[PDB]
């Protein structure tokens, strides 16, 4: 996240912190997630396409700093990774970028809601906020393009939904957003998503009830203008969701 606050993981109970076992046991971070229900997390495909090995991911829920063990945390391995069968990706654009890692403990079970450990709402068929309606995104991606570490502490921002005919235009992305991808970004491009966000939540507040709109997908850079972040449409999939599900 460019910009923005830091906060802590009791503020966003939903996020996922998704981390790979390398060779030799180091470990890092790789991509954000969403809480759908205690067995289940939601990402994105392009975070697990070059390493399609369930056995290589950690996940972590009510972990608010990338190198501490917040105090209520909860590990968790994978059960099942299921990528979506029709993805692909172009120069810039991503396709389908959807997946579904269900979850277990050492024990064997899923995730066991309290105070910093909560899931949210998907949306539903047909119904999206409108453009020019504010809503947040969470992660542990960079501050800056500049750096090639990832910020210790949680942060978050606020940007703005962008109408499909207005992404289309000539200096924004043309033909490149389809239908199942939405737009959103900062006004005045201060602020925005970056590498080592993808697959987090773009979370909206629709109708009075927090909602699950969007997953961290792809962009231009990072905060540049006439450049917004591109997410998954989230209620587009919603057939796919609930048959893997
Ligand atoms: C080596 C990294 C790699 C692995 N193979 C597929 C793949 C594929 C992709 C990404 N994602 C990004 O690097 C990335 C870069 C910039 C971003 C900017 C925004 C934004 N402007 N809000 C949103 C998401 C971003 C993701 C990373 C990788």
């Amino acid at each position: 996240i460019i910009g923005g606050e830091f906060t802590t993981i009791e503020n966003q109970p939903w996020f996922a912190a998704i981390y790979r076992r390398h060779r030799g046991g180091s470990v890092t971070y790789v991509c954000g997630g969403s809480l759908m229900s205690p067995c289940w997390v939601i990402s994105a495909t392009h975070c697990f396409i070059d390493y399609p090995k369930k056995e290589d991911y950690i996940v972590y829920l009510g972990r608010s700093r990338l190198n501490s063990n917040t105090q209520g945390e909860m590990k968790f391995e994978v059960e099942n990774l299921i990528l979506h069968k029709d993805y692909s990706a172009d120069t810039l654009a991503h396709h389908n970028d959807i997946a579904l890692l269900k979850i277990r403990s050492k024990e064997g079970r899923c995730a066991q809601p309290s105070r910093t450990i909560q899931t949210i709402c998907l949306p539903s068929m047909y119904n999206d906020p409108q453009f020019g309606t504010s809503c947040e995104i969470t992660g542990f991606g960079k501050e800056n393009s500049t750096d090639y570490l990832y910020p210790e502490q949680l942060k978050m921002t606020v940007v703005k939904l962008i109408s499909h005919r207005e992404c289309q235009q000539p200096h924004y992305y043309g033909s490149e957003v389809t239908t199942k991808m939405l737009c959103a970004a900062d006004p005045q491009w201060k602020t925005d998503s970056c590498q080592g966000d993808s697959g987090g939540p773009l979370v909206c507040s629709l109708q009075g009830r927090m909602t699950l709109t969007g997953i961290v997908s792809w962009g231009r850079g990072c905060a540049l203008k006439d450049k917004p972040g591109v997410y998954t449409r989230v209620s587009h999939f919603l057939p796919w969701i609930r048959s893997h599900t």
